[PDB]
């Protein structure tokens, strides 16, 4: 069995190996990459996402989210308070202000310590979940706006034609902006490209141990657990690496820098934070190996998780018994 300790693997494809996306994902899995839940891919040195980022400041963040924390430093929830629209140029200036900028630090480890110690005492503003792409249309390799769609994968594997579309999303981050512990909708893959700016630190639980994290989360967030049998789908709970270690939960960590891709694998729980002003782009995708995970994925039916149009068909075809109750949640 490849990668039995479920370590995060880092890949360096050549320009020739960068042509066929599906084939390279299948290669990484042949080496055990999926067992970690997360892999890093460093693009060939010849590749570029686009020529420059000099002209992005007029993108609108229509609903910036202020991430307000509750709890203790290592075990907290966050809620998202909607703020007035601002441009990317306005947001970058805000990120760089004395109130919100990254503090002085020695290295990534010192910054990680400061994040866990101090996150809860601040409310950073995240420009998340913005439909759009920063890949140049002429970039032919690993262009997240040109991937094969999940609807087409389901059709190729299972023969059923379904409605829905699959497009990327932009994330504009600042110091302390946070992504809570989650897997993807329908336990899909995700791919994330850090276009510019400061790094993003990731934490991940191997898929084979995902239920250990769920059981800890039910203990740590007991009212949330009673409210919903899949409350990590709400994407609100944080648990520190210190707490995870104290409770014996297997995980790994890695820092993504500008110019690098990360891939999350089906049912790989992940969480993390931004080091400073940055812009990432991400999209979900599927492979043949996903289908069985999609069939088994938990669902939030309490009504909180409220998700895309395209998830309807996935539930309806892969999870027909759940369909009824899940749609009551969505309506
Ligand atoms: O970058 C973020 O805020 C969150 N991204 C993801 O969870 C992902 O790419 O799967
Ligand atoms: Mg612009
Ligand atoms: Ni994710
Ligand atoms: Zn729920």
């Amino acid at each position: 069995a490849q990668n039995p300790n479920c370590n995060i693997m880092i890949f360096h494809p050549t320009k020739e190996e960068f042509n066929d996306f599906d084939k390279y994902i299948a290669y990484m899995e042949s080496q055990g990459a999926h067992r970690a839940g997360l892999a890093k891919i460093i693009p060939p040195k010849e590749w570029k996402a686009r020529e420059t980022y000099d002209n992005i400041s007029e993108i609108l963040i229509a609903t910036p989210l202020q991430q307000v924390a509750s709890g203790r430093a290592g075990v907290f929830t966050q809620y998202h308070k909607k703020k007035k629209a601002m441009t990317v140029g306005e947001y970058r200036h805000l990120a760089n202000s004395k109130k919100y900028q990254t503090p002085p630090h020695q290295n990534f480890e010192d910054l990680e310590r400061k994040y866990w110690k101090n996150r809860i005492y601040n409310s950073p503003i995240y420009g998340a979940d913005i439909s759009g792409s920063l890949f140049d249309e002429n970039t032919k390799q690993w262009n997240l706006g040109h991937l094969g769609t999940i609807q087409d994968l389901l059709e190729k594997e299972c023969g059923v034609v379904i409605e829905g579309v699959n497009t990327p999303y932009l994330y504009f981050g600042m110091w302390k902006t946070t992504f809570a512990w989650h897997t993807e909708d329908m336990d899909l893959y995700s791919i994330n490209y850090l276009h510019l700016g400061e790094p993003k630190t990731w934490y991940v639980v191997p898929p084979e141990h995902g239920q250990r994290l769920e059981r800890l989360a039910r203990e740590l967030f007991p009212g949330s657990s009673r409210g919903c049998g899949a409350f990590l789908r709400h994407k609100v709970a944080l648990i520190s690496p210190t707490v995870l270690k104290e409770n014996g939960i297997p995980f790994n960590r890695i820092t993504q820098e500008a110019g690098e891709f990360m891939v999350t694998f089906p049912y790989g729980y992940h969480a993390g934070f931004n080091h400073g002003f940055n812009c990432a782009e991400a999209i979900n995708f599927a492979t043949p190996r996903w289908i069985d995970y999609g069939k088994m994925a938990s669902q939030c039916s309490c009504g909180e998780a409220r998700v895309t149009f395209s998830m309807d068909a996935f539930v309806r075809i892969l999870q027909p018994e759940r369909y009824d109750l899940w749609k009551r949640g969505q309506d």
